[PDB]
């Protein structure tokens, strides 16, 4: 379940962590091997070498020691040895180091990341409709590239043998099979072609069908695959509590796209239910449902489906109090305005403080001499927004 990065440089090894991170990880740059520890892995540790220039024996030290490092602490799962996607750097040793100290039978390298416009075409590297050697990246200052085929680019410092596996290959439903036929072989390296990050999701999916864990080895494009293959669980220490009583259809499409996140609970609240004499039964349990969700680290989404509207935003008041007076939360977002003042009311506040605007129609300040303190609380009109504006509001909790 554990990840190590094992990067050359400082922004190979902060792109590697913001991937993770993104993705849900706990993840930490440490700065020297010799402050990891257990408590250190979960979930990704990501280690610079700062080996981009270095003599390729220190380079090839480095990475072995950054990997048994990690292995002397408990480190299992996977390991990651991030490369320049235009192939600069002690590319052989560092790879060869990583391998021997992983003690598998192959590394999959799979360089291409496309969304920057690398992408590997029978062995070679190509960047924005060109071989990597027809473009700047190979003009030194510091680490002249001279040959856009990641074998050759090996070969200067590794003899390990290598298999390419061009992009026709690559995209067969057989390629794990292909992976460990490879292995069998004695083949130690194998180079995998990649247009679009749907190769590197089927190429990390090969990868995790074989019966050892191969070495991983390439750029941000590997990297964001393999995070999202990892699945983290996401979960946030105080999460929001959004408090929607809009039948508009833009609400139910702001909803919708939270709701599709794994992290994301919905408290729904039947209008017909609120007239019936168990009401008080039926919001102690509305109320419960919301504090399992938040106290486990989901954002919770609480909403509906003349006096009527009236009686709909005293309950949801009602019932946002009774959760306030249970508990946390994050954020409070409360929606529309009919919403949002019956809440702010029930809580005992004064006035909203404004402090600015999240998604050019979500304000967002502090309640004055409420019960909820300093809490953050954010407002919507109905109506208003996009299909993303809710998920903006969980961002900036998240950020908070």
């Amino acid at each position: 379940g554990q990840v190590l990065v094992v990067a050359d440089d400082f922004t190979g090894a902060n792109d590697a962590g913001v991937g993770l991170a993104q993705h849900g990880a706990r993840v930490s740059v440490v700065f020297d091997v010799n402050t990891l520890h257990a408590d250190l892995l979960g979930d990704a540790v990501v280690i610079n070498t700062d080996s981009r220039a270095a003599r390729d024996d220190v380079a090839s030290q480095r990475t072995a020691a950054a990997v048994a490092a990690w292995q002397a602490v408990g480190g299992k799962g996977w390991i990651i040895k991030k490369i320049d996607s235009t192939l600069r750097g002690n590319l052989g040793a560092e790879v060869a180091a990583a391998l021997s100290a992983a003690d598998v039978p192959v590394a999959l390298i799979a360089a291409a990341s496309p969304t920057l416009g690398r992408v590997t075409r029978q062995g070679e590297v190509w960047v924005n409709g060109r071989r990597l050697t027809d473009t700047e990246f190979a003009s030194d200052p510091k680490t002249p590239v001279t040959s856009a085929s990641i074998a050759a680019r090996l070969a200067e410092q590794t003899a390990l043998p290598v298999a390419e596996i061009h992009l026709d290959e690559v995209r067969q439903a057989n390629l794990a099979h292909r992976l460990q036929q490879l292995a069998d072989e004695g083949t130690r390296l194998i180079i995998l072609d990649t247009d679009v990050q749907d190769d590197l999701t089927h190429i990390v999916n090969a990868a995790r069908a074989l019966p050892f864990r191969p070495l991983l080895v390439g750029s941000a494009g590997l990297s964001d695959a393999l995070a999202t293959a990892q699945d983290f669980t996401r979960k946030t220490e105080k999460p929001l509590l959004a408090v929607v009583g809009s039948m508009s259809d833009i609400a139910q499409k702001q909803i919708a796209a939270a709701r599709l996140r794994s992290d994301v609970t919905l408290v729904e609240i039947d209008i017909n239910a609120l007239f019936s004499p168990d009401s008080s039964t039926v919001m102690a349990s509305q109320c419960e449902d919301a504090l399992k969700a938040l106290t486990n680290g989901h954002h919770c989404i609480i909403r509906t489906c003349q006096q009527l509207g009236e009686t709909i935003s005293h309950y949801l008041g009602e019932l946002t109090r009774s959760i306030v007076q249970a508990l946390l939360p994050g954020g409070l977002y409360l929606s529309g305005g009919d919403i949002a003042i019956a809440v702010a009311t029930a809580l005992g506040a004064t006035g909203f403080q404004i402090k600015g605007q999240i998604a050019s129609c979500v304000p967002w300040g502090y309640l004055l001499n409420s019960i909820v303190g300093m809490t953050p609380v954010m407002t919507k009109a109905g109506g208003f927004g996009n299909e993303t504006t809710l998920l903006d509001v969980l961002r900036f909790i998240e950020e908070k």
